[PDB]
């Protein structure tokens, strides 16, 4: 299930950075950025393989990718934030 919507401006600024890189098709800081996200917990709506992709959202100070990601869906303006290492997701609203 998706945990509502969240305005882009209410997320860490690195979320904005990741979306800007997605808009430019990269390049991205981590090699996993852009890999297919399989939605294995069926947390997001069911779609076929390749509908979703995942991108790092950098955590300041972290040596690793940390817990923050954006998952794109193929639909226009369909992007999911998680701040808790894929446990939950919220739809990102870039209009606010």
């Amino acid at each position: 299930d998706v945990s509502g919507t969240v305005c882009l401006s209410a997320l860490p600024p690195e979320a904005t950075d990741t979306l800007n890189l997605i808009a430019s098709d990269g390049p991205f800081p981590y090699s996993q950025d852009g890999v297919v996200f399989q939605n294995r917990e069926s947390v997001l709506p069911t779609q076929s393989y390749g509908y979703y992709h995942e991108y790092t959202v950098i955590t300041p100070g972290a040596r690793t990718r940390g817990t923050r990601r954006i998952i794109t869906g193929e639909a226009t303006q369909e992007d999911y934030w998680t701040g808790d290492h894929y446990a939950t997701f919220s739809l990102i609203d870039q209009t606010c």
